[PDB]
């Protein structure tokens, strides 16, 4: 009940300014709902309707459209499809694990904080494209997401874009930057890419088969992390804490958000895909999320995967 209180203790914790009570009123109301989902939620898990749980984070105040608004970016480009083309990837008759973390591996680097930019498809690029950075040169940093959001013509850099567009670029341009050289923003800028400060490569790329999530496990444990699109507009998602997520409404069509499968494994009598995000390290567990597996492609995590060959 003491909510009055409180709200100013999650406002403080975070950078929540407000300016003109105008909005102040407004965003706390949204929060109590949020808040409101979050109770009932837990509640139905304690029962055993669901298989995670929720908890508040830096996003009480948005809500879902907004999310899927603001801070998404993802953009289903044209056909490609073939199952036979020069950049499919058919694994081949071998074997594999039963559980990979890559985390472990230090294969993963920290997580991010995409802001208020379409830049997940930049972030999801930037992540694949360094598990290999660390698979062949031994030595793991951090390139810029913010290199090719306003370097890759090709994609609405802060506006929206695809992986398969980057991959192409970095190669193409002959290098991607590092962000410890190019320090994103998060607002689109000028393409200043500095070749005096190399730090990866590609040589092309390969995209899953669509669909095969059995496809999508093994390029993740004989590729590394593989950059995949979901379909995160979805208050579950949104609020996601701990647990396997799964969300019956989660839908296979509405493609709004690119993360990176760290791995994969089972936990607690169900299967799952670890997966790092770019919300902030506050999101979730501290900022990856246990996406379903084996489960009828829950949020189209195996329908446009990616990665580059370095």
């Amino acid at each position: 009940e003491i909510l009055d209180t409180h709200w100013e203790l999650w406002k403080k914790t975070h950078r929540k300014q407000y300016n003109n009570k105008v909005d102040e009123i407004s965003r706390r109301l949204i929060w109590e709902k949020n808040l409101k989902y979050i109770s009932i939620h837990n509640l139905e898990a304690s029962l055993g309707v669901h298989t995670y749980e929720l908890a508040m984070n830096h996003l009480g105040d948005m809500t879902s459209e907004e999310v899927v608004q603001k801070m998404t970016g993802l953009k289903v480009p044209l056909s490609h499809s073939r199952s036979n083309d020069t950049l499919y990837i058919p694994e081949w008759e071998g074997r594999a694990p039963d559980s990979v973390d890559y985390r472990k591996k230090g294969y993963v680097t920290p997580v991010k904080n995409q802001g208020q930019c379409g830049s997940c498809w930049a972030f999801s690029s930037v992540g694949a494209l360094e598990g290999q950075l660390k698979k062949k040169t031994g030595k793991l940093l951090n390139l810029s997401p913010q290199n090719l959001v306003d370097c890759v013509s090709e994609n609405d850099g802060c506006g929206g874009g695809y992986m398969t567009n980057a991959f192409q670029y970095v190669q193409k341009n002959r290098g991607i930057d590092s962000e410890d050289a190019y320090p994103y923003v998060g607002q689109e800028e000028s393409c200043m890419y500095n070749p005096t400060g190399k730090a990866a490569k590609c040589r092309g790329y390969r995209e899953i088969p669509e669909g095969n999530e059995k496809a999508l496990k093994r390029a993740v444990a004989r590729v590394g992390p593989v950059s995949v699109a979901i379909d995160a507009s979805l208050t579950s998602f949104q609020f996601y804490s701990k647990g396997v997520y799964y969300d019956e409404s989660c839908n296979s069509d509405n493609l709004n958000h690119a993360v990176l499968a760290v791995g994969y494994g089972i936990q607690k009598g169900n299967k799952h895909w670890i997966i790092k995000n770019s919300w902030g390290e506050n999101w979730g567990n501290k900022g990856y999320i246990l996406m379903a597996r084996n489960k009828n492609n829950a949020c189209g995590i195996a329908n446009l995967a990616s990665f580059p060959k370095m």
